[PDB]
C-alpha cells in the first residue's frame, strides 16, 4: 500500500532476523558432528580425521572423540558422578586404566577376556586361592551380581518379582537410548547395589548398549591345558626336542584357525557395537565455550532438533505481540523481502546440512548390512569333500 | 520461506526413522553374531 | 600359509616378559585398533604415512589407512580363505570326468 | 556348611548363565518391541490446549 | 609440484558445512572471506540469489 511513509518499515530492515544467535548454533552443529562421531582411539595419529595438508587440520583432528574426552570415558569412574565410563566389572584391565573409545573397549574384551581355566589348576579340578584377572565367569557374576532367591522373602525379592526388577527394567528398555535427546550424567540416582548397575541416565543408556550388544557375554577363549599342549605343539622347531613337523603344522593350523576366527568375529561384532555407540554418543554432552567454569552445554541431537525446529515453534521465542524475538513465522509475515530471501538461502544451507547427515546414516547401514551378508557367507562357505 | 523449513523439518523426520532402521539392523546382526561365537574346542 | 601369515609367531599360553600372553593388553594393543570397525568409517582422509610400526610379527598395518584396509580385510572373512578340493581327490575326480568313456 | 567352592562357582556361573541370556534376549526384543510402540505412538491422540 | 591432495568424503563434508561454519574463515569483522553467514547478512538480492 503506497500512499504513506506512516505504515512503512521504520527504520527499514535489510540483514537477517539475528545473524548471531543462527551463526551460533552453525558453527555449534559443526562441532558437534565432528565431535560425536567415534572415532578409533589408541593413538593421537589414529583419531585424526584429516592429515597435515587439509587446511584448518587442527581444528578438525582436535575435535576428534569429544564426546568421551569430555566425558573421562578412560579414567575409571566410581559411578558417584554416574558419568559415562569403563566400568571395573565388565572391561578388561591393561595390567596382568581403561582404553579411550567403547568400541575398542569392546573389542579388547573379546579378545582378551581369559577363560576361567585360567583361574583353575593344570587339571582343572581345583582353584586358586588368588587370581586377580578377570575371566569370563567372573565377569559374568560382576555383571549379575548376587544371585536372586527363587522365592520371594522380606529381606530379599525374587527373582521374577518388581521390586527385583526395578533397575533392570529401565536398563534393559530399549528407549533408554533413542528417546532423549541430551542424556543427564547427573548422578540423581542410585540402583541397588548388587553387581552392575546404572547410577544415571547416561549410565542406563550405556547398560542397554552393554546388554543389547551381548557384551554381558563374552567368547569362551581356549582352555590352559589344551592351548598349552597345542602352543608347544606348534612352536617348537620341528625334528628337534621330539618333536615332528607334519603335527606341528596341523597344531599350527588349528590354533590359527581359532584365533582367525576369534579377529573377524570380534570385528563383525565390532561393526555394530560402534553402530549402538554412534547412536548413543549422537546425544552426549559436548564442551563448546573456553570457559571451563561456565561453558555451553549441548550434544548432536538436541542441537539437530533444535536446527530443525527453531523455525515452527520455538519456547524461547516470546509469545505475545510487543515483545522482540517472536516465532519464527511471525517475524517473516512482517519482514522485507530481501530479509525473507536470506532466511530462504540459510534454509537451503540448513537442507543441504541435513541431507549431508542422512546420507552418512544411509552408509553405516550400506556397512551394516554388507557384513552382516558377509557373515552369512562366511557361515555359508562351499564343502570341498567329494563323499 | 516456510515451505523450505517444513522441507527441512520433513528431512529431520526422516533422519530419525533412518536412524531406528539402523539401530534394528544393528541388533539383529548382534544376534546373528552372538548365535555364531568362535567356539575354542580344540578336538 | 596364508593363514599362519596372518597370525604371525603363535603367541603363548601364560607369560607378560619377554613375550606377551594371547589375552594380555601388550600383545593386543595393535590388534584392537585394526579390528575396530571405527578405523573405517571414522576418518575423511586416511593417513598414507608410516607413523607407527606395529609388532612384526606377520600381517600389521602401518598407518592408518593400512589399519582400515586390514579391517575390511578382517571383517570380509579374507584371513579364512575357503578350503579347495584336496589334491588326490580333485585329481581322481578329474581323471574320471576328463577322460574319454570307452576307451 | 557341607559346601566347596569348585560345585559352588559352577552353578553360580550356569545360573548366571540363564540370567544373562534372558536379560541380553529381552533388551534385544525391546528394540523392536519400541519400535512397533513408536510407530503405534505416532498415531495416538494427544491433547493440545492447555485448559481441558 | 602444485598437487591438492583430497577425498570424495572430505570434499563432501566440505560442500555440506562450507556455508554453516569454516575454520579457514576469518571470524573477526572487518577481514574478508569470513563466514558465509555475516557475508550473507550483507549481501544484495541478486547475490544471494545466485548462491540460492
Amino acid at each position: 500500500d503506497i500512499t504513506q511513509s506512516s505504515k512503512a518499515p521504520n527504520p527499514p530492515y535489510s540483514q537477517l532476523f539475528n545473524s548471531n544467535v543462527v551463526q551460533l548454533v552453525q558453527n555449534y552443529a559443526y562441532n558437534t558432528f565432528l565431535g560425536a562421531i567415534p572415532v578409533d582411539a589408541m593413538s593421537q595419529s589414529l583419531m585424526n580425521f584429516v592429515t597435515d595438508k587439509v587446511q584448518g587440520n587442527s581444528l578438525i583432528n582436535n575435535l576428534a572423540n569429544t564426546t568421551f574426552k569430555y566425558q573421562n570415558f578412560s579414567a575409571p569412574s566410581s559411578g558417584a558422578d554416574g558419568k559415562i565410563t569403563a566400568n571395573g566389572l565388565i572391561d578388561q584391565s591393561t595390567a596382568s586404566t581403561y582404553l579411550n573409545d567403547p568400541v575398542s573397549q569392546a573389542v579388547f574384551n573379546i579378545l582378551g577376556t581369559p577363560d576361567y581355566s585360567f583361574c583353575m589348576d593344570n587339571e582343572q579340578k581345583n582353584w586358586l586361592p588368588n587370581c586377580n584377572l578377570m575371566y569370563q565367569n567372573l565377569v559374568m557374576q560382576n555383571v549379575i551380581g548376587t544371585l536372586p532367591p527363587a522365592q520371594t522373602s522380606g529381606s530379599t525379592p525374587a527373582f521374577y518379582s518388581y521390586k527385583y526388577n526395578q533397575p533392570l527394567i529401565s536398563q534393559l528398555n530399549s528407549n533408554s537410548l533413542i528417546a532423549p535427546l541430551l542424556m543427564d550424567t547427573s548422578a540423581s540416582q542410585s540402583g541397588q547395589d548388587s553387581g552392575l548397575t546404572a547410577k544415571s541416565q547416561a549410565q542406563q543408556a550405556l547398560n542397554f548398549i552393554r546388554y543389547a550388544s551381548a557384551q554381558v557375554t563374552p567368547p569362551s577363549l581356549p582352555k590352559l591345558s589344551a592351548y598349552s599342549e597345542l602352543w608347544n605343539q606348534a612352536t617348537a622347531k620341528p625334528n628337534s626336542a621330539g618333536y615332528n613337523e607334519v603335527q606341528q603344522k596341523q597344531a599350527a593350523a588349528t590354533l590359527s584357525s581359532y584365533f582367525n576366527n576369534l579377529r573377524v568375529y570380534a570385528a563383525q561384532t565390532s561393526v555394530g557395537v560402534s553402530n549402538l555407540y554412534y547412536i548413543l554418543s549422537k546425544r552426549l554432552p559436548q564442551n563448546m565455550s573456553a570457559d571451563q567454569s561456565n561453558a555451553n552445554i549441548t550434544s548432536q541431537a538436541l542441537n539437530e532438533f533444535n536446527m530443525a525446529t527453531r523455525r515452527l515453534f520455538d519456547p524461547t521465542a516470546s509469545n505475545t505481540p510487543g515483545q522482540p524475538n517472536q516465532q519464527w513465522i511471525k517475524q517473516i509475515n512482517d519482514a522485507s523481502p530481501a530479509t525473507v530471501q536470506k532466511e530462504i538461502a540459510i534454509l537451503l544451507a540448513e537442507i543441504n546440512y541435513q541431507m549431508y547427515l542422512d546420507r552418512q546414516i544411509q552408509e553405516r547401514i550400506l556397512l551394516t548390512n554388507s557384513i552382516m551378508l558377509l557373515q552369512n557367507l562366511k557361515a555359508a562357505q562351499p564343502t570341498a569333500d567329494f563323499s
